[PDB]
C-alpha cells in the first residue's frame, strides 16, 4: 500500500509502505462497487436453480443487493429471449440478512430478497454463492468482479475483510462492519458501527487474539458475524443473543440514552429481550436498573430509538406494555 | 489516523480514517533519544540491586541498548556524587539478545550488555524491566519515555507492536521485526526482515489467527519472539531451532543461494544445524537435497554469507569441514 | 478538516489538515431524513399562520421541498387529530424558487401530540377538507406570493452519509432575506477561487484579470448571498455582477466578466443551468458597431425547429456568454441575432 | 486540486475536485531549493542598483532571506569573475521584516538584512521586487522559481496565500501566517500563528468579508500584513499597533498566562504599549485590570515570555520597572 497518513493529533506525518485498514461504513462517497461476471451465465444459473427447485436467493451483503437489483432488467430480457416463462423480481433489504440452505453452481416467479414470506421459506433459497474474483480500477470508486463459488460454506468471503492493531487500539473491519476496541486496564470493545446485520461466520484467519475465546462472552454473537476474538468482549456483559438485531442498521455504543438513569441494584429481574426506552405510545421510561453490570450501560442506537442491552431492566414500567426485540427463541 | 493509498501506475486513491501500519524497519534515517523517568531513581535502583546479587543487566531491544550507552556516563557521575564505590560500563550487543533472570524493582563493575563472561553470567543479570509509558513528538527524533514495570514478565512490550491483514496480505510488524504472510491456495509465511533477535515472547493480544497452533510448526521459534500464530508457518518445514540466529541482523526469504541446487530425494539424512554454502576453505558447495522440503528452499541471508534451513543437507561436501550454526542443538 | 490531494501530472502527495472545498460531482445519497423541531410545534405554527391569513408557504431551497413532501402526511395527521379543518398540500418546484413575503413565527401553547419526533409513529391519511394550505407548486391567484411564507427555518446540526443523511432544522429568530450560511462555503488559492453551495458552484480564475469562468446551478434561489462567505466584497457595483444579487449571486468582484453587465433577463426560468463561455454548435458570433442593444435572452433554435447561424455583438468580449439548459442553447443578454429577428424566436420568460 | 478529505469527526469522507487550503506553517519542512532568474541577471541588477545609489536590500519573507543566504556565495563569485569591486554580505533577520523604499530594475559593500545602522538608512534599500513564477513539490524538493516584478508595489505577493470559509470556520493562510476565525454567536478572530512579521499589505482579492471594514478595529494591524477583513476582529479590542511585534515568531491566543488574573473594572488607566507579565528582575505580576475589554484576555505567547494586549494594564505594579514593547509609538 504505497502512500501515507497523518496522525490524529494534527500533524505527525509518517510516510512509508505497509498495510492500510480504512473505515468504509462512515463514508459519503461510495468507495466499492460490485460488478457481475456476465448476464448469460447468471441466467443459466437461475434456470438451473429453477429446474432444481430453488425459489430465489438471499443477499449476503447490502452491497450485493444493489448489484442484484441493478441487473434485473437484463436478466429478464435474457430469460424472455430464450423461450422460457420465468420472471425475476428484485426485492429490498429489511431486517436481518437471513441465511438460506441452498447455493448456486456455475453454469412461475423467481423472487430475490424481499420480505420474509410463508409461500416459500428460506429452506430452499440460495445464499452465499459469490466469491471475489479480483479488484477493478477507478480513481475514487473501485469496482469488484464477482464469481460463482466452487462449493458451499457458512464462512463469509475473506477477500473483503480486514483486522488491525497498533499500540492500544484494535479494529475488525468489513464492508458493513466496523468493530473497535481499546485498552484501559483491560482489552474490551468500545463501539461498533453496523450498516447491516449479516449471518455468515467470521473467518478465524482475520481475527486478532482468537484463542481461549468463550462463545458465551462474545458481545456480538457468533451467529451474527461477530469476530471470534477476545477484543469482542465487554466486562459484566454476556452474549447479546436477543438484542435488537431486527432493526437492520445499528450503532453499538456505551453510555446512557438521553433522559434516563441506570443504577446497579441486586433487586432486579434476570436477563431478557432488549427493550426500547420509549413506549409504543411515545411515553418515555426514565428509570432502569440492572444486577451486575459495569457502568456506563450498553445501548443500541437504531433508527426508531435508543435501546438497552439484554441485562438492563426497567423500574417504572411493568415490561408488559413495552416494545421489545422481535428476535425469537 | 487519516491518509490515502496511491497507485502511480494507473489512477487509484483510497483515502479514509483507520489504522495504518508502516514499515518502520527500513528507515536508516533516525535514532530515538530515549529519556528515562528520573536519574536519581535509576541510580538508587542499581545501587539497591547491587547487594541483591545482580551483577548487571541485559537489554531486550536494540533500541534500549542505545539509551544505556547514552546514559551510562550520567549514571557514573551520579554514583560518584553519591559517594559510593561502583562503576558502570555500557557494552555492545552482538548476536542474540540473551535473556537474564533478575529484575530491578523500583526503589566492582556493573556490566551493561557486552559479551558473556564466566564471572558475570546472565543467570545473575536482570532483563526486561522497563516499559514504554508515552510517545513523544518530532520527525528527526521521537522521545520515547520509559518507566519501571510493576511486575516481572517474559512477554515483550506491546506498546511498540502492531499487526494487520487485508484481502490476502498479512504482517506482524514491530520496531525490529517485519514478518509477512500471503495466500496462494494456503496461508504461509513468505519473508521476514529481522534487524535483531530478541528472546521475549510475542504477546497473544497482537497476533492474527492464534488458535490451534502447535509449537512444532512455527518457522520462527517462539523462543525468539516469533508470533504464536498460523500465519507464521511454511508448508513442509518445522521449527528452526538451530538456525543461524547468532548473526543478529537476518533476512528470511525463499529461493536459491547463487550457484546451488536443491533436489527432492530420500537419500539424505535427517534435519540438523544450519550450514553455509561456502566452507572455511573458501569453496562453494553446489549439491544439496532435502528429505521432504518444498521448493523454493528456506534461505537465510546474513552478513557472512547465504545460509540454508535445517532440512537442507549437503550431498557432495562433507559436514565436518564446514561451519555449522553456533546455537546449541 | 483532514485529508489530502494527489497530483497525477508528476509525483507529489501534500497531506495535512485545513479546509477542503469539494464539489458534488462524485457524491450521491439515497435517502434524506429531515427532522424539524417538533410535530406539535410546527403544526401549531402552521395553524396560527393560516389563521393570520397566510394561505401557503414557498420553499427557499431544494432540500426544503423534499422535507415538506416528506413531513406533509404527519402534519395532516396532527391537524386532523386536533380537530381543525385544514389540509396541507405539497407540490413540486417549477423554475425559479420564488420568494414569499410572510413567515411562521414560533408558536405559543402548541398542539397536543404524544410523540416528540417525526416518523416514529403509525399514522394514516385522514381525509380531504375544504380549506387547504398549499406548499409550493404552480403560481396561482388564490395564493399569490404576497401571502406566502418564506425563509423561516435554518439548520442547526447535520450529518452526511452514503446511505442516510440527517439534517436538523429550527425556527429562525427573526425575519431575513439572506440565505442560510450553514451549508455554503468559499475558497481561494493561488489564481483560482470558488463560491460553493448545496446547489451553486461558481468558479473564477485569473488571466491578466480576475473574472468568472464557469458556474453550474442546479437551482435558482432568490435569497441574498451572505457577505461573510464572500471573497473580495469591497467596491462592488450591483450593475456589474454577472449573476444578479436577486438570484443569490455573490456580492463579489470575482463574480464578474469583462464586457458584460448584470444579466437580469437571462434564461433563469429553467431551473437547472450551466453558465460557460463559448460558442454554441453551428453558430458564429462577431463584434460589430451597428448591432442592436441588449434585451431579453434568446434561444438559438426557433419554435418551428430550425436554428439561426448569424449572431453579432456590440461591446462584449470573446468567447460569448452561453447558457446550457435542457431546452437547448441560450446566448447572453448582450449577443443579438443578425440573420433573424427575436420575433420568430423564443425569449426569456422572466418579466422585464 | 483533486483529492479527498474527512471532517473534524473522522466521518463524511468526500472525494472529488476543488480547492484545498492546507496548513503550511506547521509543515516541518527542512529542505528548500529556491531558483531565482539567473546568476548573471541578479548580479547585473545588483551592480546597476549600487551604481544608482542603493546600498542594500530588505527581505520580504523568511523564504526570501533563506534564498539570499543560499545564493550569496555564488553571487559574490560571479561578481568577482567579471572584475567588479563589490561584495554582497547576507545577514539574518531579527524581529519585524522592515520595508525599504527602493527596488531592483531588470538588467563598497552591499548588505542584505542584518541589524539597523547608519551605513544603510532604511529608505535606501530594495524591498518587494521579486514574485513567484512556478511552484514546488511535496516530499523534499519544494522548488519555487522567482522572477522580477515590473513596477514598484507595496502589496504582498498573492501567489503564496489563500483563504477559505466553511459553515462557521474561516481561515486566512500564507507561508508564515495562519489566522483562524469562528462563529460563537458572532464572527470574531480565534487564534493566529505567526512565524514571521511582514510589512506588505494583504491583497483584497484573497480576503473574506472585506466590506465596511474600519481600519481602527483590525486586531492585526494593516501595517503588519493583517487581512482587511471583518473576520480579523475581536469584541472589545482595537488595533494592536504597539504590541510585541518585535519578537518575530509569535502566537496570538486568548486566555490567561499561568499565574495571573484579569478583572474588568471602571477604574483603570488608558491604553498603551504592551508589556510582559514578568519584570526584568524576574518577578511575575499577578494583578491586572481592563477598562472595557472582554474575557478571556488577549495574550501574545512569544519565545521569551507571555505578553498582553494594549488594553490589559497592571494595577499591582508600576509599568516603569517592567519590560514594554520595543516598537516605536
Amino acid at each position: 500500500d504505497t502512500g501515507c497518513a497523518v496522525s490524529w493529533s494534527g500533524k505527525e506525518l509518517k510516510c512509508g509502505s505497509g498495510i492500510f485498514v480504512i473505515d468504509n461504513v462512515h463514508t459519503w462517497t461510495e468507495q466499492y462497487k460490485f460488478q457481475p461476471e456476465s448476464p448469460a451465465r447468471l441466467a443459466s444459473a437461475i434456470l438451473n436453480a429453477h429446474e432444481d427447485g430453488v425459489c430465489g436467493i438471499r443477499s449476503t451483503t447490502r452491497l450485493e443487493n444493489i448489484m442484484w437489483k441493478q441487473i434485473t432488467n437484463e436478466l429478464n430480457y435474457v430469460l424472455w429471449e430464450g423461450g422460457h416463462d420465468l420472471t425475476v423480481v428484485a426485492g429490498d433489504v429489511k431486517g436481518v440478512l437471513s441465511k438460506g440452505k441452498r447455493a448456486l453452481a456455475p453454469p412461475s416467479t423467481f423472487l430475490i430478497d424481499g420480505p420474509d414470506t410463508s409461500e416459500c421459506p428460506n429452506e430452499r433459497r440460495a445464499w452465499n454463492f459469490l466469491e471475489v474474483e479480483d479488484y477493478g480500477f477507478g480513481m475514487f470508486t473501485t469496482n469488484i468482479w464477482m464469481k460463482f463459488r466452487e462449493g458451499s460454506s457458512e464462512v463469509c468471503d475473506h477477500r473483503l475483510m480486514s483486522a488491525a492493531i497498533k499500540d492500544q487500539k484494535a479494529v475488525h473491519a468489513d464492508m458493513g462492519y466496523w468493530i473497535e476496541s481499546s485498552k484501559n486496564q483491560t482489552w474490551q470493545i468500545e463501539k461498533a458501527s453496523l450498516i447491516e446485520v449479516k449471518t455468515c461466520l467470521w473467518p478465524k484467519t482475520h481475527t486478532l487474539w482468537s484463542n481461549g475465546v468463550l462463545e458465551s462472552q462474545m458481545l456480538i454473537p457468533k451467529a451474527y458475524a461477530g469476530p471470534f476474538s477476545q477484543h469482542n468482549y465487554r466486562q459484566g456483559y454476556a452474549t447479546q443473543t436477543v438484542g435488537p438485531w431486527h432493526l437492520g442498521k445499528l450503532e453499538i455504543d456505551f453510555g446512557e440514552c438521553p433522559g434516563t438513569t441506570v443504577t446497579i441494584q441486586e433487586d432486579c429481574d434476570h436477563r431478557g429481550p432488549s427493550l426500547r426506552t420509549t413506549t409504543a405510545s411515545g411515553k418515555l421510561v426514565t428509570q432502569w436498573c440492572c444486577r451486575s453490570c459495569t457502568m456506563p450501560p450498553l445501548r443500541f442506537l437504531g433508527e426508531d430509538g435508543c435501546w438497552y442491552g439484554m441485562e438492563i431492566r426497567p423500574l417504572s414500567e411493568k415490561e408488559e406494555n413495552m416494545v421489545k426485540s422481535q428476535v425469537s427463541a
